């Protein structure tokens, strides 16, 4: 291609094939200004690519955090844990900024109980369902090196 737009400040999104997407992310331990700035860049990047979720590995950082926006504004999730998963599930089509133009159908629990920290290290615990629950699981999967293609529904 003969013309290009160089982006700065926001992150470059890693594409399937980059092994950082398969490496199990490590937990965040430092809750400082840098983590905050990173979260801001994560949100900038997510919105810029029109995504609803973006996990650290997708920007080359194998740490356990991601951001997401399921319609209520951006939520920063650090060191998440999925405490409970409803046995009831639902299948829907899911894409991924790291897989340009690939969409597959994936079964996800309808409701989950999660626990995570905010940028100040404080814990938050909450119940999520429907779309919110789906996006959370999808982004959570990234932290364990799991991608949508590992979950195609039969």
């Amino acid at each position: 291609d003969k013309i290009h737009h160089h982006h700065h400040h926001m992150y470059r999104i890693r594409v399937f094939g980059d092994p950082v997407l398969r490496k199990r992310a490590k937990p965040v331990t430092k809750f400082d200004e840098n983590l905050k700035k990173t979260i801001e860049r994560m949100i900038e990047t997510m919105y810029h690519y029109d995504g609803v979720g973006l996990a650290a590995p997708q920007v080359g950082i194998s740490q356990r955090f991601f951001v997401m926006d399921v319609g209520n504004g951006p939520v920063a999730v650090i060191n998440p844990e999925i405490l409970e998963i409803d046995p009831e599930t639902e299948v829907a089509e899911e894409g991924c900024l790291s897989f340009p133009e690939i969409f597959v159908e994936i079964e996800r629990s309808k409701r989950i109980k999660v626990k995570y920290q905010n940028t100040r290290g404080e814990y938050v615990e909450e119940e999520l369902e429907g779309y919110a629950a789906r996006v959370f699981q999808h982004e959570f999967d990234h932290l364990n090196g799991v991608l949508i293609i590992d979950r195609i529904s039969p």
